[PDB]
């Protein structure tokens, strides 16, 4: 029998979805008997359609597809325009669908269409097979325009446990039949936040494969989206996730795009990921109606130790980034509590990060060899500690560690550039007990801290720093510890006062006990220039 | 002339603490040429207190009547003779004030001065290493509330706060070398005390390199232990070397059992690290129903740290997990402290999967590994693929159980860790098998079932496996979480002869098993 009295085998499946056993199984093999190319199936499925009878379970389905056989006549099956309760009955009963309880196996059928031609099923799901993942799509974006039964609601918790089991496929499929969905729900932003949604989903269960899905979508405000709720809901690390926007070509793009503020949150892990727009990105983005933003971040960074913060190296700069935001900070125009948080930063900064003292003449390659802000060895902080109190014992003169300092500020060897992070370093951070030196410690520290300043050891925003504590000390009372430290630092570098103006200017303006320190009085007054 | 009129330069010391520039120094420079060790000091000073004034020194006539003294023993000798009160203010107040640079006598290199150790160094150049001046200074400020309240007072007070800064080492060496003299000074135990603990806690703030030092000095644990006491509490951490020195000096197993419990908690994992050695029975001895929420607190914090710092010291090792666990199961319960240390083991073995084939006699071979130190990335990769192989038709499940079952006795580090690194996976998997589809779900169950069957999941883990199966199994009929139970009890039905308690529980709270034959019998045929 042929042609189209043959296509009245839509009748023989028709009833092989009917309410059997017995017979049916010999229906089916019966059917499978035929070569199925030479077979119009498109009439029998329309045939099936129009005269509709005379809801099919997993039994009878897994006849059908039995009897079909041939993956491209299964996806035909499938792509037959069906009434949507069939649909729904039949999405549901895949749900249900067991190879070992002796359904037909779909998945291993030759030559149906697959969500993915790279990606392997790892996942043994039936929604690799793009014809039921676009079912279940089909039936998902249409929610609100179907009949509220039991079915659709089952089939919202069949849907539920796919968008958790395998949502890369669900993905992978939206995205490959895109012009579709946008076409049949004509609402491109329903499309839209169903795929982001799915996005943040693939991120969250099976990452492995975000990659893969990344590289299938173009538009990128969808990825920005994604990754902006990825950034806020997510507690740290992501990492992964911006490797992956990295190795896609996608993360620069997102780091930009995304708001400010969650883009800073994440600089760092972007840079030791590789990211490398980050000047770039300080140039363009940074603006004084951002800044509080930035000080906020440095801040917290400071305060972060080894063991308060989980990671710490993804959530702390570099010293090149570290850098780099200092020169920019102090070129951007503040206001004065501005200004007065970023001083203040810059010694919290310095004192976090000690190997940024001598970071950015030319030596931080030697540097950055000891580590970024890995914190320095005991042995150096010993061996410091030894020189120092060797001084302060009288053995050692003063312009001693003074010429040594000179030598290492310049070098090339990791060790040394360490050793004078860890001496210069000491003595700002000792800064703050000063006030509770003997005199002559105090003395011989105000020396050595006012040489360090003559003789160029500490320079760029250090000296600053430097300046802003002489100055701070010069403003305590007369005859105190902290008075005295100011105006011997300051007689100390005398010889050179002569190249700040200004500072002379404001200690003259703002420190009227100076009057009663003849020497170094006359010699701030004759920076009158 | 010599003798007791001699012993009139009382007149002449006298004259030099009493304000010229030129004479001053020729009186100092002719009584020094005299050899000091023939003078009669104490008859000196004696006459110099008694028919005396001709009060407050200067700075410099006092670096004058020390280079007339020139000799520490008689400098000494000078200060242990009992002058009035505002004197010894006056003179700790301008020794505050100390300039060798400005020309002062150069008391810190007098031969013979006692010092407030005659071990430790004076790195801090400090006058107060001189035991006379540290007394001094204690001696006074001791006495702050009996005495009258002058500017004298308070200026000293002041002098004595930037002491108590730059120095406290110095300080609380010279207040225990001296304590007797101390003691009896002030005739209270709880000044002394409050005193001797708030120095002590003070040395570990600034300069801690010395407390080691200083905690030698110290017999009474009991200041030890309060000052201990604040410390943890007052510092966020790390207290590393600060347990390190109490370990190293022997009184840390002291302050770790007299500490209240659950400050003492927070520190066992650190002091473990750190070489503790009491963790056995501190737990026997300390761990009571009355205190286990701490216990059950710290223990789920400890699950939700993520490498919450560098946890190393914030977290137990293998052994002590292992040993909590033990010891935990033996408590008497409350019902909610039950559910909490029942999810707790679940959450344990998540966040330590090491823990999992542990204390059965391949320690060494899992902590070679790592003690929490997370699976490396080539393990993950192989027992993924692995397991890949088993859902996809290639491996048999009786094939990774074959291999489980050989790797659980093996002393090989890396077996060790793949056996590990599979049955977590299988276990964290176990959140996620109410999506799974039906073979993918069956496989799993399998897979489970007999893990239990031939006896992969022992101890802790397997009562953790059978919570599991339980809590699945009062899932309704037909749904993913019952069939997996279902399965899973199918496929150790053999070994189900060994669980009467568990048998008989699956019936009474399971109606539902009624329904699945095969399985429903095996359990009570297996009720006896
Ligand atoms: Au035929
Ligand atoms: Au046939
Ligand atoms: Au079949
Ligand atoms: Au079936
Ligand atoms: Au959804
Ligand atoms: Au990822
Ligand atoms: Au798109
Ligand atoms: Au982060
Ligand atoms: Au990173
Ligand atoms: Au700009
Ligand atoms: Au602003
Ligand atoms: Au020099
Ligand atoms: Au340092
Ligand atoms: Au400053
Ligand atoms: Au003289
Ligand atoms: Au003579
Ligand atoms: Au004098
Ligand atoms: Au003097
Ligand atoms: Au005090
Ligand atoms: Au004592
Ligand atoms: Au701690
Ligand atoms: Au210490
Ligand atoms: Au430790
Ligand atoms: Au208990
Ligand atoms: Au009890
Ligand atoms: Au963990
Ligand atoms: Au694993
Ligand atoms: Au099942």
């Amino acid at each position: 029998l042929e042609g189209e009295s043959l296509n009245d085998l839509l009748a023989l499946l028709l009833s092989e979805i009917l309410s059997a056993t017995n017979r049916g199984n010999v229906i089916a093999r019966s059917i499978s008997s035929l070569q199925a190319n030479q077979i119009n199936w498109n009439r029998v499925f329309n045939l099936m359609s129009t005269k509709y009878f005379l809801m099919p379970t997993t039994a009878s389905l897994s006849c059908l597809f039995a009897a079909l056989h041939d993956g491209p006549v299964i996806d035909e099956f499938f792509s037959c325009d069906w009434k949507v309760i069939f649909k729904l009955d039949l999405a549901i009963q895949l749900h249900k669908w067991s190879v070992q309880n002796g359904c037909f196996d779909l998945l291993n059928a030759e030559g149906t269409r697959k969500v993915s031609e790279t990606i392997p099923n790892t996942k043994q799901s039936l929604l690799y097979l793009l014809s039921i993942a676009s079912l279940n799509l089909e039936l998902f974006l249409q929610r609100e325009e179907l009949s509220d039964g039991p079915m659709l609601a089952y089939f919202q918790e069949c849907f539920f446990e796919d968008f958790n089991y395998a949502p890369e496929y669900l993905i992978l499929a939206l995205v490959k039949e895109m012009k579709r969905f946008v076409l049949l729900i004509e609402n491109r932003t329903v499309i839209d936040e169903i795929l982001i949604t799915l996005l943040i989903q693939v991120h969250n269960k099976s990452p492995s494969s975000f990659k893969d899905v990344i590289s299938t979508i173009t538009d990128d405000s969808k990825i920005v989206d994604a990754a902006k709720i990825i950034i806020n809901s997510d507690d740290a690390p992501i990492a992964n996730f911006l490797k992956s926007l990295l190795d896609t070509g996608r993360l620069d793009t997102v780091i930009n795009k995304l708001p400010f503020n969650e883009a800073f949150k994440i600089l760092p892990c972007a840079r030791q990921i590789g990211w490398e727009g980050f000047d770039t990105f300080l140039k363009t983005k940074v603006s004084p109606s951002n800044v509080d933003v930035v000080l906020e971040s440095l801040e917290v960074q400071t305060k972060m130790t080894d063991t308060n913060t989980p990671f710490r190296s993804l959530k702390t700069f570099d010293l090149f980034a570290f850098h780099s935001l200092i020169e920019v900070l102090n070129k951007c125009p503040l206001d004065v509590l501005q200004l007065q948080r970023f001083e203040s930063l810059e010694f919290s900064l310095l004192i976090a990060f000690p190997r940024l003292i001598n970071f950015g003449f030319g030596h931080d390659e030697a540097i950055l060899a000891n580590g970024d802000i890995a914190g320095i060895n005991n042995d150096i902080e010993k061996e410091m500690q030894n020189y120092l109190q060797k001084m302060y014992s009288g053995e050692l003169a003063i312009k001693d560690v003074i010429e040594l300092l000179r030598r290492l500020r310049d070098s090339d060897l990791p060790r040394d550039q360490e050793v004078f992070t860890c001496i210069t370093h000491a003595v700002i951070a000792e800064s703050t007990f000063f006030q509770d030196y003997p005199l002559d410690a105090l003395a011989t520290t105000s020396v050595l801290f006012g040489s360090m300043i003559l003789f160029q050891l500490l320079r760029g925003f250090v000296l600053d720093v430097a300046f802003r504590i002489i100055m701070r000390f010069a403003k305590e009372p007369p005859e105190s510890k902290m008075f005295k430290f100011a105006v011997q630092a300051i007689y100390a570098f005398r010889i050179r006062l002569a190249e700040y103006p200004q500072y002379c200017k404001d200690l003259l303006r703002d420190v009227p006990a100076l009057k009663s320190q003849a020497q170094v009085y006359q010699s701030i007054v004759e920076a009158a220039t």
